């Protein structure tokens, strides 16, 4: 229901912590309405994620 918003912010916020990175692939792709229904923040928030994982 509301929880695959939460989720997504709960991944959100693990994936900034930084095998491992490999089930945060998962957890980055698959994207069937997750990246169509969601918000203006959460594109620079994907940003911040593969400038994190350029490190």
């Amino acid at each position: 229901y509301k929880r695959y918003c939460i989720i997504s912010r709960f991944k959100n916020n693990i994936d900034e912590f930084i095998s491992q990175s490999l089930k945060i692939a998962i957890k980055e792709l698959q994207n069937s309405c997750s990246s169509s229904l969601i918000h203006d923040y959460i594109r620079k928030i994907d940003v911040l994620l593969t400038s994190i994982d350029s490190a």
